[PDB]
Parts: C-alpha cells; structure tokens; sequence
DNA sequence: TTTTTTTTT
C-alpha cells in the first residue's frame, strides 16, 4: 500500500503534452482564475504517465476520488490561498473510460462500476436542490436541542428523520432547520440510446441519469453526448410494502461530453486552396450525379447568412430553399444527407409532422394538473438546421402554422391561459411533388406548384426539378453501378472534416458589406423587379424578401471561404445563382 | 438412497450423439470460451440415456434442478479454473417437455409442475432488477450492525423488512445498503394463444410470463416462442385485505426456444441441383394453377436484394411488387401463402388498417399521462416481409404516410413533442382491384389503375392480371376439383424445408456484380428511357428507381442459388423479367 | 374544463 497523492500531485506538475507545455498545470490556473470548481483529466494522460494508477482509479473509484480531490485541494490552496473562501471543493472528472457498454446490454454484474455509455439526450428537468447533510431540531418542553441527524455520514437517497433525539434521549416530533440545512444542486435527465444501435423491429431504450453540483446544465435536449459514473438502483416508495421488489437502475453522472487546437490547423489549412469553394460543393452528396446547381445551393444553406440585430428589430439570417421535382430524382437522399453532416439537424416528414409537434406542444402535467409547454422540432433545431420533406404532403391548416417561424423565427403560443415567445432561429429545407405528381410542360407554373403565394414569397430559392430522359442517360446508369459496385469518388472531404469546417465557419466568421457589392445589388434587384411587372401571373412575387436574398448569399458565400468582406466577386457568384432560380421557375432574365 | 450427482455427469461425458461425437462435451466446450452460463439438454437424450433420471427432472424440479447445477460447475471448474470470478454459478435448462398444454386448459390441478406451453409474444418489458439477498442497517444509536435479513433463505418476490434486529434483538429502524444488496435480472412478458387454438367466438386469451438472468431479451414482440417451467400464482398486495381471495397465473420460465447442423447439410444438397430455380417457383402456392410469371415475381421478394450501407447514405435492398387483377383471380390466395411461408410476416389489409397504425402512433398511457412511442405494422415487419391487401379501397391520405417507409425504410414522427426515427426495412407486397373492379380493355391504362405516379414509381413490379374466359377454363376445372378431392402435387418442397432455405440464403448470402452483368444492364436501362420518351402518355415512369430494380433482382436471382457472384446468366432473367411486367402495363420494347 | 392524438358516431 502506497499513497498515491504524491504520485497525483507529481502527474499533475510535470506531465508533458504534444508539446511538453504541461497542459494540466495551465488548466490548473485556468481553474484557479476562473473558480471552475472542476478539473478534467484524460484517461489515456493518466494510463501513460502510471498504469498502476489508473487502475485504481478504475476500480476503486469509491474510495479513491475524495483522496485525488482533498490532495488536489491541497495543491491549489498553496498555489493560491485567496482560492479558500470562494469555493469549498473541487471535483476530479476522468474522461476516456475504456470500458464501453451499450445501453441495451446493462446486466447485473455491471452495477457498482464505472462504466460509460454514449447515447442521446432527451428530457432535462430544471435545477433543484438535494439535501446531503440535514439539522434538525427536537421541540418538546425541555429539549430546545438542534443536531445534525446523519452523523459522520452523508445523507442517503431516502429522506429519514431522527427516532431519539440524541441530545436528551427521548422521543418526540422533530423539526427541520433549512437555514443550518446544507443543500447541493440537483437535475434529472434521460438519455437515449442511438438509433444506429437498436435491435430490428424494436423500440429503443431510456435510461436515466442524475446530474449533481457544476454538471448542471451541460447540455441540451437533442445532442448526443457521452456519459461516465457508477449505476445504482432507484427507489420511489419504500415507506409502504406491497412486494415490489424490482427495482430500476439509475446513472450517477461524473464526467460528461458533448458530441479543439489540432482541429482549427486542419481547418485553417484548407481554405489557403483558391478552390476550396468548388470542393466543398464537389463534396455534397458523393453518391448523386449531377445536381450542381443543387449541391451548390444546399452548402449555402449550410453555412447561412449573418443575422442582423438592431435596436428596434431583428432580420434573420437564415435561407430557405423549396425542391420540386418528378418522383426519382434523388429529392430525398440530398436531404438524408443534409441531416447528417450538419452540426445540429432535424429530420422531419410531412405526414408525420403535426402543428402541435412542429412549434410547441402544451401538455398537462398529471402530477400537478397544470399546463406546461413542450419543445417543438422547430425549437429543437434552432440555430441549425430544420427538414420538412414531402411538404405539400401535409395538411394546409397545420402548415400554414410555421408561416410566423419561417419569417419572424419565433413561435408565440396563447393556449390554456399560457402566453410565451420561443426562439426558433432554424433554417427550413423543404422538399415535395407537383399536384399531378410529375411537372406538365403545357401546364403554367400556378397550377403545378399548388401552393399559396404566401408560403412561396418566404422561399429564398426555389429550384424545379424536371426527369427528362435523353443523352445523360448512360452516364447516369454508370455512376449509379459504381456506387453499388463499393467505388467511389477520391479528392472528396470526409463528413466528419466537411462537419467540423462548417461548425467553425459559423463560430468565428462575420463577413462585412462593402461598396462594391452594394452598387451590384441594386441593380439587379431594381431590373428583375421591373420585369416581374410585365407578366403578373406567375405564382411567385418579387417582395423585398428577395432583396434580402442576395444579402445573405453573398455573406454565405464569404462564409464559406472564411473571408472577412463581401469582395465583388461573391456579389457576382449570388447574382448567377439567383438568375437560375427565377430562370428555373418560369421568369427570364 | 440414490445420488443422481454422479449420474448427471456420466451422462454429458458419455453420449453418442448423431455423428458421434459427444455433442454436450462439445457443448461444454463452447461455454466455457465465451461463458455462455447457460447449458440446453434435450429432454430425449436423458430420457434415451436412463429413463430414471427423466422422472426425477420432470416431477422433482424444484429440488434436483440446483443438485444437478452444483454438479455441472464443479466440473467446469476442473476444465478450467479461471472460470472463477466471472461466473460464480451456471443454469441447467430443460427443453422438448412432453408435458405440453393448452393456454385456455390450465386449471388448478397444473399448478407447481414442468409444463411447456406454445404462444406468440405480444409484449416485452424493459429489463429491470430484482434483489434477491437484501442488506440491511438498523438505525439505533447503539446498534451501527450490518446484517442479510433474508438469512438461510432467498428473498420472497414480496419485500419485507425485519421487525427485530438479528444482532441487538431489538425493534427500530432498518435502512437497505444497495452496495452489498445482490440483484438478478428480471424482466415481465406477455404470452398469446396461437389464433389456430382460439374457440369459435371468443378473443384469443394471455398469461404473463417472467424471465429472470440470462434469459431477458431473449426474443422479440411477434415471435412464436415455447416457454417452459412452473405455473405459479401472483400476487401484489397481500397485506391489502378486502377480500378478494382470488388470484391470477404467472408463468416462471426456465427454458425458452423460438420457433440443428443437419439443416445446413439439408440445405446444401438442395442447392446443387442446376434447376433448383425452377423447382423453388413451382413450389410456390402449388394450390394455384398458372400464374408463373406471377410465381416467380413473388420468390424475388421472398429473398429480395442485398442492401448497401455506404459512410454518407444507404441504398434500399427490398422488393416492392403490386399486383392488379380482376375479382376471382386468386390474387389474395399467394398472399395467404406468402405470410405463412416467411421467416418473418405482417398481413394487413387496405380498409381494417389506418396510417398511425401502418407505421407508428403516438398514444397517452393513463397510468402517467405522458405520451409514448407505439410500433405500428411496418415497423414490427422489420426484416420481414409486409403484405397490404385491397391497396385500392383504403383512403388516399392514409396512403400517402407510407411514401417514406417504401424507399427510405424509415419512420419520422413529429408529434406532442416527441421525435424519432424508426428502421422499418420491410419489402410491401400489394394487392388490388381495377377502377370499376374489373379491367376494361376500351378504357386507358392511366384510369384503369387509378393510382398516383408517385407511389407506382416506388414499386419494382407490377403486374396486371385479366380473366379471360378460355380454353384453359377445363384445365383449371380439373386442377381445382382435384384440391378438392385430396389430390395434391409432389416433386415439390415443403413450406417448413422452404421457411429454412429462406431464412439461411437471406443470411450467409451475399451476391456481387460484376462486369459482364453491368454492360447487359446498362444497355437494356438506355432502352427503357428512349422508349418512355417516345410515348409521354402511359401512367409509369421510367424513373431511376428502375435502375436499382433490377440490381436488385439480378442479386435475388443468385441469392437463390446460394451464388456469390451475379453472372451473365442472372442478369439475362431480369431483364427478362421486367419484359413481362413492362409488357402488362402496355409497355412495348 | 382544455389540448392533444386517435378511432369512432
Ligand atoms: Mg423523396
Ligand atoms: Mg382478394
Ligand atoms: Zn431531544
Ligand atoms: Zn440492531
């Protein structure tokens, strides 16, 4: 038996990084400065520097955590007393366990362990307290004694009071003291497991998890995150018997993740290429042949505009596009694509979809009998990106209830005597099919769209999409082979690079208006607007919503090659892409 | 006065098995590499051993059963000594019981014996955990003892707590410790009579059944399953008085077998045979004469394509076929025989089904008020096959629902909060009547089928079947009398030898394209193109779906002959094939 | 009652 705080101690000080910079010790002071209470330390860091070490840590978990956290506490308070007073401990968080069970297979001889389980979250309770160290108080004529009643022990799950108050030696009614009461921050989340893992033809699991002191609002409905602690059993009513003698289990979270330097180099790199513009729109859907256009316009999407903020009102910073085309043409398969290399997607259907699920869901509680509000897909997308396929699909009365989100991004609900305003800065890709299934020639565009002027004026772009066999036939047929034979496509960016670039981009890139492209603008938008006037029948209108496109093409564009002015040619690049939107619809230029 | 330790081990060290090879050393062999804790014996095998031990298992379970597990693991644990640690105790589970009863004939007088019964889950409960050893702190400022109160005993499946402290005598306060509290797996079932036991009139009846240990999860909701153990009665509340003497049945499972080496050897000889094609479509609903072309459409879907997983997409691997016929062309009678010939089978109906039931519907549970996940009809036919009769009579907003599932194999649900994503990889076979219920040559081919484009590009074939009063009409008289008359066909499979070639090639087969296969392909896809162009009136299109098809069938056809490789050969059959359906709908090439 | 999805007069 050795200790193992001077071993701590010693990693701490003198472990070298990438760099030999003696990461943790910046950390440290970063934890000093900051007050962040816990400190984050790799697996792999640790199985390095001593073997022995980390086994410990990984068995003995029980016992061993409050030894590393009083000896680090140690180490801080003599690097910098000032540290006391302001916080009363700190905690040790271990990150890459290897051990890995899927959600699915937790048996019994896994209770006890430190284990960890990557999933998806999905409900979050608010922030409540939990008491771990009571004091109560023992009223009787001649008692007046106030105590701690768990003694040299912390207050387990189950609240239980004091039989014989150990003051005097005698029974009684006994009352609480909150203001001697010690309390420590509690929340209650479930996590999912993956729909990638769940056995065919069947409903995936839940499982809980608990969230205690700083852990507290590390995330948010809908992300996938990577979860490490001890399992324990939950109970509710033990008072009152009545069998029930199964019990659940329940997760104590200790380290938890979210979906760094090495990552921006790579990313920075990348847009030295002049073309990195075209390898970006090459690397759209791999597996779909041809569809530039449509490639094109789905990476600006992607990426997005600026939004404005003002004083007095607010211009989103969104772009919406709209895809009509004859059944087979791959409407879908951009879409699933879409949805899974975007930082933050939502897949929905139209027939799937209903008013109540796309905005927000008031539900009572039976608990309590009160209303409460739940996250639509729309709030659950924002500040991402949303899908909405087979659009026309859906009921009018329900889809002219995101004509507000789609403009003014928020949601206002009045229902059951509850008003509020949710945020739902999203980007809505929408997808669908003629009213005749597949587009008629003959027939002008009013007809053939079926759609209110309304819901189209809120379209940026609108792309039709026309199977027209001819001499691209045999090309196509050999692309499609290809795909099916396990070839494919070299020189194209990965998913996982083609993720992080564009989560980057969004972050720390806010390209600016200059003169140049101001001049280019009106022009264009005062000539197409004169030539919308001579023939009035379209089902499309040209509103100052379309002036707002080109704004925010253009940003888009600068956007994607992480530029910092909008240079004359993006305002050129915005305006060609805009003449094949209005040129596809049925309006010349 | 006898021990059956020592015979229980003779008897798996020395028995000859069909090949003789000791088959349960084997057996033991295997459990031991991958601590398999769980050991199947035959129930024929003891009894072809010595006949004696038979009864002893069959009427004294309750008490031979642990007797003969202590046996077993001293042996294993002479094999192998590191089994230690990892597996503190195996189980010894008993199949083939002769004792088998209806689910509608327990009564009393079957209450505490062996018995099997033969059902189909419906229901499957989360895995949750049972203590069955409990620990347990009295809470007396002078006690600070830690004892098991179930002592010389194992927890009754009601909890109780002790009312006097083992080791001070005295009453109090007990607190449970679940760090030293012992838990079992414990999951709750629900059980079906089979719909061929249900009397005349009555709804089918259920029983619950428990799974504890190893066995949870070890079957999914639809499957046929046989379950074996002791009936016992349940109870909830007992200490709840009332009156109200009467109890249901629990059912405690100890063996559980769903639905031999000497199948594949079976299966393998079948497949050497040049002609094994010809003589699986023959044996397709031997009942009904004619309709070949039909026959073999309807074997394709039964193995269907080899579905493709890429890093960016997936590619659909099933076959969608819809057929239209006139009244009295039988069409329903292969679906029946479709249904009770696939590992794996769902049969609807167009007017009895709804869109929430067809994919997935979001119900309230009035225990909680909280809504939840419901598997609809294609989702429980993951990996199988899904059959929807009179396609044409159900409402066209209830067909639309099922677009996505068709091509993308997937469900999107959106409401009252709740977001998901289901698999639903179901090749749908389809069945329907013309317009006016029988086809009208005058007529067009685009009124005829009244169908939307869309969902008519989705299907890969589509065959039109017209009664035409002919010579055939005494060829068929003679056909069917002979059914009727007892008289049936041989030189044809069986469906129980056909229900395993299925499932085996679906399985270990995995046929690849190759050049010569792609050229033929290629050239007869151009073809489809050029001739749709020239004919802009027939109601299908040539989309590029039709591409995939017949990749797709190309793959089934190999599939079927157990093949690796798709050669020329099978490339020839589905171009032929599509011939014949792109010939019913009015298409000439 | 009121809001939600669902099958049903
Ligand atoms: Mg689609
Ligand atoms: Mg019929
Ligand atoms: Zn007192
Ligand atoms: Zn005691």
């Amino acid at each position: 038996q050795i200790d193992y705080r001077d071993v701590f101690i010693e990693f701490l000080t003198t472990f070298k990084g990438n760099n030999n910079q003696n990461k943790y010790i910046e950390r440290i002071n970063e934890l000093v400065a900051y007050r962040k209470k816990s400190l984050i330390i790799e697996f792999s860091d640790v199985l390095s520097f001593n073997e022995n070490l980390a086994y410990e840590i990984i068995n003995n978990t029980k016992i061993i955590l409050p030894i590393l956290e009083g000896a680090l506490y140690d180490h801080i308070l003599q690097l910098d007393p000032t540290y006391q007073r302001d916080i009363e401990k700190v905690h040790v968080r271990i990150v890459g366990i290897p051990r890995v069970i899927e959600l699915r297979k937790i048996r019994s001889t896994d209770i006890g362990k430190l284990i960890t389980i990557d999933g998806i979250l999905v409900k979050v309770t608010p922030v409540k307290e939990r008491i771990y160290k009571a004091t109560y108080k023992h009223i009787h004529p001649d008692c007046m004694q106030e105590f701690e009643w768990p003694e040299d022990e912390e207050m387990p799950e189950v609240l239980e009071m004091p039989t014989i108050c150990p003051k005097c030696g005698k029974p009684g009614q006994f009352r609480l003291i909150p203001e001697k009461t010690k309390l420590i921050d509690w929340q209650k989340a479930v996590i999912q497991e993956r729909p990638e893992e769940v056995p065919s033809g069947q409903l995936p699991r839940q499982l809980e998890i608990i969230l205690e002191d700083d852990l507290v609002d590390s995330a948010r409905p809908g992300d996938r995150v990577k979860v490490t602690g001890i399992l324990d059993i939950k109970q509710d009513s033990p008072v009152k018997r009545g069998s029930r003698a199964v019990f659940d289990i329940y997760m104590k979270v200790s380290s938890i993740e979210v979906s760094s330097e090495e990552d921006e180099k790579k990313i920075k790199d990348l847009a030295k290429d002049p073309w990195i513009r075209d390898r970006i729109i090459s690397s759209i859907a791999p597996s779909i042949y041809g569809h530039w256009e449509l490639k094109e316009a789905l990476a600006l999407a992607l990426f997005g505009g600026v939004p404005k903020v003002l004083e007095d009102t607010r211009i989103r910073g969104d772009i919406h596009i709209l895809i009509i085309g004859d059944p087979g043409t791959a409407k879908s398969q951009m879409l699933q694509f879409i949805s899974r290399v975007a930082p933050r997607a939502v897949y929905t259907t139209g027939k799937g979809s209903t008013a109540a699920g796309l905005t927000a869901a008031v539900v009572r509680e039976k608990g309590t009998g009160e209303y409460y509000l739940e996250a639509g897909a729309l709030v659950l997308a924002d500040g991402g990106i949303a899908v909405i396929d087979e659009i026309d699909k859906m009921r009018d009365e329900d889809r002219v209830a995101i004509h507000e989100a789609m403009e003014q991004q928020t949601v206002s609900i009045a229902k059951a005597g509850i008003v509020a305003k949710l945020n739902a800065r999203a980007a809505v890709i929408a997808a669908g099919n003629p009213k005749f299934g597949r587009y008629i020639s003959e027939r002008p565009v009013s007809d053939n769209i079926n759609l209110p002027p309304t819901i189209l004026s809120r379209f940026d772009l609108i792309f039709i999409l026309k199977d027209q066999p001819g001499e691209q036939d045999r090309e196509l047929a050999n692309y499609i082979l290809d795909v099916h034979s396990g070839k494919s496509t070299k020189n194209i960016i990965d998913i996982d690079t083609l993720r992080k670039y564009i989560a980057y981009a969004r972050k720390y890139v806010t390209p600016k208006i200059t003169s140049e492209a101001k001049n280019l603008i009106t022009d264009f938008f005062v000539e197409m607007r004169k030539k919308s006037s001579e023939t009035p029948d379209s089902p499309i209108l040209i509103t100052p919503r379309q002036l707002e496109a080109l704004i925010r093409i253009s940003e888009a564009y600068a956007k994607m090659a992480l530029k910092a002015e909008v240079t004359r040619e993006d305002a050129e690049r915005a305006i060609n892409i805009m003449r094949l939107f209005l040129e596809s619809v049925g309006v010349d230029m």
